[PDB]
């Protein structure tokens, strides 16, 4: 499957694409203003996800840090991000479909657009300024607006149980956002597409 992860935001940001235990393609690139990259995730994927890092700084041998979304320091993302991170999420292949969302269960930091490239189904999109509207509380110094999970590291915020509610925290990121997962046990606001579609994952899509 092909995706292609387009910058629209004024700002640099780093792409990067991981299944969790593994990068997605290269796992990770830097994306000036406009820039697109190609990327091709096998068929499959189960639990895919690519996200925005920002301000983020590597050496010649692509370790560093990022502010937002730092993969253990590595350019090339292996693992998945440091909250707070807008997700784009997918799983491929199940059953003959493909299954795509946006969450902002581990916090926002870059609006985003994922939509099919391909018939068959419609795209999501979080768009609205989260980070600028972030309540006090979740406000991340190092940039975004964290999840109340990350913040408060409770039972009801991380649903440990399986057994949890919306909250205050939940319900202002699907104010924003109602299209995007806002805590784990949200009604869910994926999107099936047919099995091999092919997708654009568009960062700052309004701006």
């Amino acid at each position: 499957a092909t995706f292609e992860i387009v910058n629209r935001c004024s700002y640099t940001v780093w792409a990067a694409a991981s299944k969790g235990d593994a990068a997605l393609d290269a796992g990770g690139r830097q994306l000036n203003s406009g820039e697109s990259w190609t990327i091709n995730v096998e068929p499959g994927t189960k639990g895919g996800k690519i996200w925005a890092r920002t301000d983020c700084y590597f050496d010649d041998s692509g370790s560093g840090i990022c502010k937002t979304g730092d993969c253990g320091g590595l350019l090339r993302c292996k693992r998945f991000g440091r909250p707070p991170t807008t997700l784009a999420e997918f799983s491929l292949n199940q059953y003959g479909k493909d299954y795509i969302d946006i969450s902002n269960i581990k916090g926002f930091n870059v609006p985003m657009d994922f939509s099919p490239t391909t018939r068959g189904c419609r795209g999501v999109r979080c768009a609205a300024d989260i980070v600028g509207q972030c309540p006090a509380k979740l406000k991340a110094p190092g940039g975004g607006c964290n999840d109340a999970c990350t913040v408060f590291q409770t039972s009801e915020y991380c649903c440990t149980t399986g057994k949890c509610g919306p909250t205050e925290y939940s319900r202002f990121f699907k104010r924003l956002c109602p299209d995007a997962f806002s805590y784990v046990l949200d009604k869910p606001t994926t999107v099936t597409c047919p099995g091999s579609s092919n997708y654009r994952v568009t960062f700052c899509p309004t701006a």
